[PDB]
């Protein structure tokens, strides 16, 4: 047809970049499978390559009961997956520090839930036991950690014991706790996983990486005292033994990713606007902390806001969508802005220089407190040049753990 061939070149490779773009489903969906009284998703993770390519894990997950309870069977929605991976330095074997921040979404919206879901209203500690045959290479996985479901949150610390892992650390995520994800109160009642919880669930997956082999895995969800346990037998099939993953060239993190202390930051942060500390950040929330600050948003404006940082549009605003709201990257001269534009709220009477006093009628007004030595201390420790106060360079300097 019509158009330069250059345009038709072009409009060609763009619209297979988007078939791409619209093909990388980075949500978790959910929909039920009331015949099998449970439910199922189908995703797929993109595991980087060492050099630069991508090699893919087609999951295919089924769930169901482990105990004949009343159980929750959901409408279809979105779990939304935020994952980190690390190491601890002080331990010692082939290991994987992981924490995930998982928030449901999907639908827009007496009261009810489940009875099971009360027991992961607080910490719960996590064990995880892995068993696995990988192309006849067997391995076990073993690990703690705690789940706390206010804040989405999964922290786990998993060890190989039969020492040298067999395959990528990456490869193995998500087989390593859907019950740790926040459930939004308005949909609180499509959270099958809690549902079917003291008893559990069993969760069973294949995970089909393409042009190499697959796994399959039959977990069981379930408590143990009060420890949540996540036990799996996982065996691997069809796997080249020089594959990305039977030759671990498959890369563990990517470098532009938020430490684990960053994330505890934002955490820190997220609990002065959550000043109930019920996990959300509601316009009245919201409202108070910017009036404290001084400013007058209205209902309305403060709806929106929250509106554009809350995926499951129902007003709130829960940790991982303010730790995503927080983990975007900027253009690092919008970034130098963000922080010129904190500088200035710090600094009030806007003379250059953040004094102790500044300093405490922020934190102060962010619902901190505070100890004069303390202010006077955190002043210490930014003021370099040592004139008794932070200006902009060292108030740069002093951000950015980001
Ligand atoms: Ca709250
Ligand atoms: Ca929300
Ligand atoms: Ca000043
Ligand atoms: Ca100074």
């Amino acid at each position: 047809g019509p158009g330069s061939s250059r345009r038709k070149w072009n409009k060609t490779g763009h619209a297979v970049r988007a078939i791409g773009r619209l093909s990388s489903l980075e949500n978790v969906y959910i929909m039920a499978d009331k015949q099998k009284n449970g439910i199922k998703a189908n995703f797929k993770i993109r595991h980087n390559v060492e050099d630069g390519s991508v090699q893919l894990a087609d999951h295919y997950q089924q769930n169901t009961p482990i105990g004949d309870g009343p159980v929750l069977l959901p409408d279809n929605h979105y779990l939304s997956f935020q994952s980190v991976l690390s190491k601890d330095p002080n331990e010692k074997r082939d290991h994987m520090v992981l924490l995930e921040f998982v928030t449901a979404a999907g639908i827009t919206l007496g009261g009810t839930g489940s009875k099971g879901e009360e027991l992961f209203t607080g910490v719960v500690p996590i064990l995880v036991e892995l068993d696995g045959d990988v192309n006849g290479h067997k391995f076990s996985v073993s690990g703690e950690g705690e789940g706390d479901a206010t804040y989405g949150k999964l922290t786990l610390k998993l060890i190989c014991t039969t020492g040298k892992l067999p395959v990528p650390w990456p490869t193995l995520v998500t087989t390593l706790l859907k019950c740790f994800a926040r459930y939004p109160d308005h949909m609180k009642q499509h959270d099958f996983f809690k549902s079917a919880m003291p008893e559990g669930y069993v969760q069973e997956r294949t995970i089909f990486f393409k042009d190499d082999g697959n796994y399959k895995t039959r977990a069981e969800v379930k408590f143990e005292g009060d420890t949540l346990v996540n036990r799996i037998e996982l065996k691997g099939i069809g796997f080249k033994e020089d594959g990305n993953i039977l030759g671990h060239k498959l890369e563990y993190n990517t470098r532009d990713q938020l430490t684990e202390e960053q994330i505890a930051e934002f955490k820190e942060a997220f609990s002065l606007f959550d000043k109930d500390g019920d996990g959300t950040i509601t316009t009245k929330e919201l409202g108070t902390v910017m009036r404290s600050l001084g400013q007058n948003p209205t209902e309305a404006e403060l709806q929106d806001m929250i509106n554009e940082v809350d995926a499951d549009g129902n007003g709130t605003i829960d940790f991982p969508e303010f730790l995503t709201m927080m983990a975007r990257k900027m253009k690092d001269t919008d970034s130098e802005e963000e922080i010129r534009e904190a500088f200035r709220v710090f600094d009030k009477d806007g003379n250059g220089y953040i004094s102790a006093a500044e300093l405490r009628h922020v934190m102060t007004n962010l619902g901190e407190k505070l100890t004069d030595e303390e202010v006077d201390e955190m002043i210490r420790e930014a003021d370099i040049d040592g004139d008794g106060q932070v200006n902009y360079e060292e108030f740069v300097q002093m951000m950015t753990a980001k």
